[PDB]
């Protein structure tokens, strides 16, 4: 689990929303597996608008921050679940890293804020839905 707050928005993993988020809904995209909602308080983070491909990410799984080499944002097909049918996922970036079920909603951050939440994971990989394309969260 987990969420980063900007400005008046939310931005969670959308297989991980709740009614509430839902019910104050900005945006979401089920291939980039995000969903943004609206808040009445001011958020606490700051997004990244930078080509890092180096960061650090925090694992619920392990209550620990590790530091990662990612992949650029892009296409990668992502096996059937239970939230989603076999489909390729866009704007997501590869890691090896530690990762299970539970871990979704992790930040990543560089040294210019945060980059991406976890949103996929596997045998020693861990991948994140990129945020730092979506200008419109700063206004
Ligand atoms: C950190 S998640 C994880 N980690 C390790 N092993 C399995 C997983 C589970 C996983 O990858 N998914 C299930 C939830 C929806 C995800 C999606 N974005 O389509 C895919
Ligand atoms: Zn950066």
């Amino acid at each position: 689990s987990g969420a980063i707050y900007v400005g008046n928005y939310r931005v969670v993993n959308r297989h991980l929303a709740t009614h509430n988020d839902w019910a104050n809904l900005v945006w979401e995209d089920s291939s980039r597996d995000l969903l943004v909602s609206s808040t009445t308080a001011q958020g606490c983070d700051t997004i990244a608008r930078c080509d890092c491909q180096t960061g650090v990410y925090y694992c619920s799984s392990r209550r620990k921050h590790y530091p990662v080499s990612f992949s650029k944002p892009s296409l990668i097909f992502v096996e059937a679940s239970e939230y989603y049918p076999a489909r390729y996922q866009s704007h997501l970036m590869l890691a090896v890293g530690h990762s299970e079920p539970g871990d979704c909603g992790g930040i990543l951050r560089c040294q210019h804020g945060v980059v991406g939440i976890v949103s996929t994971g596997g045998n020693g990989l861990v991948g994140f839905a990129d945020v730092r394309d979506l200008l419109w969260l700063d206004e």
